[PDB]
């Protein structure tokens, strides 16, 4: 229904501005676009999902999260991703993992705080009956 789509709507816009805030924080940069395979060759070797913030965006646009939830496992799987790579105790390893820790407790934190759980209800009710 056209409700239904305004909901979707909705959705979309509240998770661009939530990805904008992430996307202009400094600590967060570093996950602000895909990796450069010039940069990091063997990173699409070890990571076979790759994602990122610009990456989300384009998703938000294309329609592919119809749930905080899809939208939060993206946001997860960057912050996953960014653990699985640089797993080493030295420290540039230990500060993009402190950093993709926070960028994921950030995302929540701001969705934990700003979204309505009857919306999102409503959301995962549309979504489940397509």
């Amino acid at each position: 229904s056209m409700q239904e789509e305004d909901t979707f709507r909705e959705l979309r816009i509240f998770l661009r501005n939530v990805t904008h805030r992430l996307a202009i924080d400094k600590r967060f940069r570093v996950f602000t676009k895909p990796v450069d395979p010039d940069e990091v060759p063997d990173y699409v070797t070890v990571i076979k999902q790759p994602m990122d913030l610009s990456s989300v965006i384009s998703k938000i646009d294309l329609h592919k999260y119809l749930t905080v939830k899809d939208y939060l496992r993206d946001i997860d799987l960057i912050c996953s991703n960014a653990l699985e790579y640089n797993p080493d105790r030295d420290p540039g390893d230990r500060l993009i993992r402190h950093r993709a820790c926070a960028l994921r407790d950030t995302a929540y934190a701001i969705i934990k705080e700003e979204l309505d759980e009857d919306f999102e209800q409503l959301c995962e009710e549309i979504q489940e009956s397509r």
